């Protein structure tokens, strides 16, 4: 399989436009796209360590949820001459899905709004990020999915008592900003994502809002574990995990 | 009857102030607004054709619900010189109301809602653009109404399955922008607009947001007649059609 | 009680950082907050009227609800001279919560969902003001609420017929500008709250929405009282109204 | 002899590119320009005025220093109705040299310099515009030079004690601006141009810098005259002036 | 005599409408421009040390160089709460004359260029700040003038020789920035001004621009000292320095 | 010789913040600072051609004048990938003076001013960038130390006639686009420069500056080949040129 080859299957399933405005998605690093490709890794980010992991396996195509990077540079010292220093010099080619594959249909948030079995799921914003829908059953049914697929121990912010069939918002990764909270606060009972800090805490409490933080790290890698079978179960590489 | 007087009649119809910011809605060109007006003509658009068949009828008010200009210009030359010189030279009085007519009581959105019967409509945007409701029928009573009274064959991207009584979100003109789609993938089930463009279809076929697009000018050519048949029943001079 | 030890008393209520963006919340005029405070005035607004009525009363501590300056100056002539020379000469210190005490729990905007008993009430904007809910009842039961305990003879702007259990949206304070009201009227049968404009009815007409304009001094004074009741069941200091 | 030849022969003469930012030179108004010619009119400004007596002279092209519209428009009424009109239905072609024609070789501003007997003049503003130089000679053969050639009876502001050979900056038109006061007054002992307000009088007699007001009229004509004598000089067909 | 008054013999010499864009001139703080005045001030700042020997002294008019406040304020504490508390008690009027006091007429800036008999003294900026002219001696004499007169210890930054009779630019103040220092440096041999920062040193040395901190209070201080004796020389007034 | 302190020589000579806003100067691409230096290479430019002979002459220091990236970027593809990719296998270290080493104390423009021996030199433009003088010598003779020590062939648009004991402008490199001609043009009797666009020629003519074009090329190498000299003059290792 050539390069090319898999981006065009990746792109196809989750469309560059998709993408929110600003969003560094597609080619990181490469020269050859018509290059071979023998063993495919998927990480969360392009850390050094993944970096350092994937050249060791000998990973040849290394794809990342996260770009490289977020802001453009025009100096190359320090941790990202690193970085590059290993992907140039043998070969690999970094290529990102970052929140096309979030937004895209059974993406990582459809992939949630899926577990959950959410009924009438919608977009939570308007750039496409989240699912919003009705969970058919109880608060502590759903504490229990949380706990059983996502994440064991999630801190829970019982803002309001919750009854059965509310709505549920699901985000995968970095959900809970104040603004965030605000926002979803018009929208429903409980708001499942990652990354609660106090102040953001206070802010749940006062709207009502009920927040659950499975972290960033939970929320994404649960998505991104399908995208491996889904990756593995449609191509003949050897596609193995880096960062979990 | 006098010029100012057909303008007050429909800018008490739809008021100016409904406009959307930056929308050149009012007197588009003219000067003597107490002259007589003998026989006025309704356009969609005030193109070249247009305008000659204005001075071919002896129309000497024109009517149009787009505006001659969206962008101001400095200097005449090209069609807009053509476009000024039938108008002036025939000293035929050009007046435009744009999306004030859009979002007016019984104007081409509420035409739009009125047609599905939408139970418990409201405006979509926040400019006021746009309206939705429930649809109390299947799809494809949906489907029969809008082939039956607006478009032929309308392009259906059918996103997912749609249920009975569904959200329908109806926009007259060009509606199927990316923007607009991924907002109304949050508030409705199926949208019906006119002009979509591929990047538009991608991000509703991946939200699954159902889109029915029926052209800009089949929606908009709609809630026109009905402004003119509005306009014959309540003021006594011809009126002619200039284009539908 | 010293200054300070009221400031956090209020800052636990009404969190700072709930604040809109731009609002001017917390200390407006003082240098020692460690000092000692006898008797709390509370007003809506920092009038100079307030602020004489404050000194004469012997109030050391003054809070309002409005900030005493919106825009910034660097000059000191006229009105805002008089007021400081006040406060500053008799060492009255002043502070506000304003959005902040709109936005948090049992604020004034919660205040107003509770008077109507909304059903599953939440957040109206993005920025946390307002809340939206169905009201449990008729028009006529929610207009005489209105007039019991809000503003006697409220102005209607009967757009539409409004049916039983209807979608309220209340805001406290100044919620009926042309903005706001396209906005609510997305969300809402009909929109408690106060001053409305010419545009702003024609408006709130053309869309179906249903306005209540009770006043924005009635609709804020009904939840400041509520907030002087819960000051006063809480701290052992003397609290007195200097605005109603 | 053609429309583009006459507008070909004064681009040469001035290139379009000259011109300063954003300035509207160039055709203003025409619609075809294999129009043969017959008469040409020029003048500083194209009013209604020259406008009208453009058409009774059957003028066919309206060659203008001034353009027609600084700032561009998209509603056409009042004074702009009459002025297009004219021009349109006597298909009057109007062309305009602004800045470019102040700039150029032998332009307004190297006209005012040539007939000033200046020592090595350079251009006085970093847009091209202006023209800065030695006056071999007296303050008072140059009052005299002025009220002879260019205005007969000027307004001098008489900052600073002048010395014979000094540094004259001029400028054809409009430059007593407020700024434009204050950085000549770097660059020179005295500026001769046009439109003094009480308040750049005020200033220029502060920084010492001598003013003499010959008004915009004047100096902008004396140079026009000379293109105007370019003009017929060179090319066969008619030309008069509807200005001056 | 009475405020308003001194206020208009100030503005005789120095128009508010010289000062530079965005300065804050004129009234800083006051209320009864009608109040009899006995014991005028003049300070460089409104330092809360100058505003206490204000009340100290019983001054009831303080006239400072340097406004109150540069930016804009909406709340008041610490400082600000204290210079103000101070002249709204002892009904002190503060009044300003800033740059409208270096840009006049022998102002801060004409001071230093009549100290050095500079010829031909000019505008140094485009905003009419500092002059500058040739300095008919030796660079030791000018550094003699200035050892005397303006300060004893300047620091001198010299890479180069500089002739006799050259460019002196003078800038009342601080004009020893970066931008600045690259900017006298295309029109000027030497040039004296105030405080020179590590990084605009070094700045003086690349360009070959000789450069003389004389100190901000200095190079100010100077010009005020004119001032003080000239107001004192026409009003029948008591009038004492409190920074000098 | 370690390269932190082959650096810290240059940024003596060429201090950083000498080069005008925005400018990507210092170290552009390198891990270790501390690496010992056995080669120095110098290029105006890091074109890819240039970063292959550095690795083919064994250097590892690159030093160049432009830098490798003006604009930023966040994704590696192309040529960047192919440069990238030699200075990191190789780890050769790429750094860069820019405009630093045209604004220098002898740096490149002081260089020209050097060359044509120019009668109390000053900068050109406000950044720090070029040179402008009297030559105290005849036109003719200018063009002969040009022809012998830049560049062979210059081309030249004699706009005017030339004095000896003119002024003459130089500014190392790009220096001819019509912004920049007209600045110049207030300044200077000849400007000498490179890369002359034709709408710069007209320009040039029209206002009657003298220009001559000696390319970017003649014009940065004799300065840098100076600066090559000069690092030879302090340092050990050897320092060869890439590109001249």
């Amino acid at each position: 399989m050539k390069a090319k080859e898999i981006i065009e299957f990746i792109e196809t399933f989750a469309p560059k436009d998709l993408a929110i405005e600003g969003d560094n998605i597609g080619l990181q690093v490469g020269d050859n796209l018509d290059k071979e490709i023998k063993k495919l890794g998927i990480a969360l980010d392009p850390s050094l360590s993944v970096i350092k992991k994937a050249e060791k396996e000998g990973v040849d195509f290394l794809f990342t949820h996260h770009p490289l990077l977020k802001d453009p540079i025009r100096n190359f010292t320090g941790v990202i001459y690193k970085k590059l220093k290993i992907l140039m010099e043998n070969d690999i080619i970094l290529y990102s899905a970052h929140t096309n594959l979030d937004i895209c249909k059974n993406g990582l948030n459809d992939a949630l709004a899926e577990l959950y079995n959410l009924e009438n799921p919608k977009p939570l914003y308007d750039n496409g990020l989240g699912r919003v829908g009705i969970f058919k059953g109880s608060f502590e049914e759903f504490l229990e999915i949380t706990k059983k697929y996502i994440h064991k121990n999630p801190i829970v912010v019982k803002s309001k008592e919750v009854d059965d069939n509310f709505k549920l918002a699901v985000l995968s990764g970095y959900g809970l900003s104040q603004s965030s909270i605000k926002y979803v606060a018009e929208k429903a009972d409980v708001y499942l994502s990652g990354d609660l800090t106090h102040h953001s805490k206070i802010l749940a409490e006062e709207l009502g809002l009920v927040v659950v933080d499975a972290t960033h790290y939970s929320t994404e890698v649960f998505g991104l574990k399908k995208f491996k079978e889904f990756l593995s179960s449609n191509l003949d590489l050897e596609i193995i995990s880096l960062d979990f």
